[PDB]
């Protein structure tokens, strides 16, 4: 579906990244874990994946940060069309497996979807998430993530930094390294990634050979273009 959509709120969460919230002008459908398109044009449609639950009623929230080409659109006209919803990595049904959420710097927003879903669906979920970025900084909703996690029994969060101040609390590294430390197996989970394709490459060989983890259940956008 085609829509044309109100902005109305932006806000920068950090120098780099805008929270944008947009008003569809008709009724709107899709599965946590989905992306829209930026209707830039005719042959110029830019994805994002929806950042807010499919029951954010009114809205849907965008994390923006080709992104500037992008917030001009929202900035100058306070509207956009967009083209929702794609994408084959939705949340599945299972209702029992453990499930780990994997955001690499510009994922958090299929991430977060997917959690919130989830949590809504069962609050009492066994959820591990992990985002990781190069700086403390990049992690720009860390703080409502731990309050979140103070809320959901089940939940755990891991913030993983790339170049940490010494000091800092998560782990330092990549969020595949943080995975394989946590796991003996990994073969009872549901997991979903979203990041670089290259990352979810290497996770996708990396957690079915050193972890035994299931094929058919790794989700990911990279997973449709590889």
């Amino acid at each position: 579906t085609t829509l044309s959509c109100k902005v109305t709120s932006v806000e920068a969460i950090t120098d780099t990244v805008y929270r944008v919230r947009i008003v569809p002008d008709a009724a709107f459908s899709f599965r946590a874990g989905q992306y829209l398109m930026v209707v830039m044009d005719e042959r110029d449609k830019r994805p994002f994946s929806m950042a807010s639950t499919p029951d954010e009623k009114g809205f849907i929230e965008l994390h923006i940060g080709y992104a500037k080409a992008v917030m001009d659109r929202i900035l100058k006209d306070h509207q956009i069309v967009v083209d929702i919803p794609h994408g084959e990595a939705w949340l599945r049904d299972d209702e029992e497996r453990p499930m780990i959420l994997i955001a690499g710097g510009t994922g958090f927003s299929y991430a977060r979807s997917i959690l919130l879903t989830a949590l809504a669906r069962n609050p009492n979920r066994d959820i591990t998430i992990y985002w990781g970025g190069r700086e403390e900084q990049h992690l720009y909703d860390l703080c409502e993530l731990e309050a979140l996690s103070l809320k959901h029994p089940g939940l755990q969060v891991v913030p993983v930094v790339e170049q940490p101040e010494a000091g800092w609390r998560g782990r330092t590294g990549t969020v595949l390294t943080a995975v394989l430390q946590d796991h003996g197996t990994l073969a009872e989970h549901d997991i979903y990634i979203a990041g670089r394709f290259e990352m979810a490459k290497i996770a996708r060989d990396l957690f079915c050979s050193e972890r035994n983890a299931r094929e058919d259940r790794l989700f990911g956008d990279a997973f449709a273009f590889i």
